[PDB]
């Protein structure tokens, strides 16, 4: 009968994720659990449609930059876990509001996979670069995500400009888009196309890639040859939170090494953990050996930018 309490959480990581996490933090905290799983800014757009009567107490997984947004907002709670001590320095509070209105988890690396035997087949090299993605043989052989409602498309679109700056990020994406067969509502979908053949080539985190990988399928991780970029995962608790005290700890816990080491050992999920003393993934990339940029997450996480570029990315490119 009885049990510790409720805690509700929107989750914005694969479900497998999210399904383990919650389910290893009940059994620990004997706290009735539950989640649903959405993309980063379609949460983002819930939690602010429901902020009068708030249904989540805590928002777990996803990117960063949608959360950063909220705190801005005000549709979170500040909570400062003691965990934060162990979190890897640059990682403690790298939203836009100081203060942790939202942490961050794990450290996912952008790029695509490809489906080498697809490709084999009809005869197409291997791309390489971003750049090589806007070729002719590459048509209707990409899927990626949108920015209105993934975090992951977001980080991309944040990704070309850190890489290139916004004139040339743009025309890129114009160029880009007569290739896409389809633009996803969430960010993992294009690993789970191009895993099964249905297309080529998959814009997204690369773990996600790798578990499919892990899985049987013929596909490839590229880290481009431009460099890259990356997402931080983010939890946030959201203001007037019903359930707190079990929302602060399931932030202490996720920053946790216990609760990070539950997204690969059981959550079949390869992030970067951002716990010093977490054990790595063996099939998490190592951020060192990659040409990363240095993510602005302050200003990409600024409300403003947020609605400037997706608005100009839905009026200039998607149409
Ligand atoms: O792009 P979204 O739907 O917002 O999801 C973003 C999330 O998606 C993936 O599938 C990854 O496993 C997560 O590392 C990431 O944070």
């Amino acid at each position: 009968s009885h049990m510790e309490g409720r805690l509700v959480v929107y989750c914005s990581a694969t479900n497998a994720m999210c399904e383990a996490g919650t389910k290893a933090f009940a059994e620990k905290y004997n706290v009735n659990t539950s989640f649903v799983r959405n993309g980063s800014g379609s949460t983002l757009a819930k939690i602010d449609a429901e902020k009068n009567n708030p249904r989540a107490d805590v928002w777990y997984g996803g990117t960063l930059d949608p959360q950063s947004q909220a705190g801005e907002m005000d549709l979170l709670q500040a909570y400062q876990s003691p965990e934060l001590a162990n979190i890897m320095e640059g990682f403690r509070d790298p939203a836009k509001r100081k203060g942790n209105y939202s942490s961050a988890v794990y450290m996912g690396i952008l790029g695509f996979g490809v489906n080498t035997e697809r490709l084999a087949q009809k005869g197409i090299p291997i791309p390489r670069c971003w750049a090589d993605l806007t070729k002719p043989e590459y048509k209707g052989e990409i899927q990626i995500s949108d920015p209105q409602s993934s975090g992951t498309a977001y980080t991309a679109l944040a990704t070309f400009i850190q890489l290139w700056d916004e004139p040339t990020a743009f025309e890129y994406f114009k160029k880009l888009d007569k290739n896409v067969s389809q633009y996803t509502k969430s960010g993992v979908t294009p690993s789970r196309n191009s895993a099964r053949g249905e297309v080529a080539i998959g814009i997204g985190f690369l773990h996600d890639y790798s578990l499919e990988q892990a899985k049987g399928a013929p596909l490839e991780l590229i880290s481009p040859c431009e460099g890259t970029g990356y997402e931080l995962g983010g939890v946030s608790i959201i203001k007037g939170a019903r359930n707190l005290d079990n929302a602060k700890l399931f932030v202490d816990w996720v920053l946790s090494k216990e609760g990070q080491e539950v997204a690969w050992k059981q959550g079949d999920s390869y992030q970067i953990l951002t716990n010093t003393q977490a054990e790595q993934s063996p099939n998490a990339l190592d951020p060192k050996t990659l040409k990363l940029i240095n993510y602005d997450m302050e200003t990409y996480g600024s409300s403003d930018e947020r609605k400037r570029l997706i608005t100009k990315w839905v009026n200039e490119i998607k149409m």
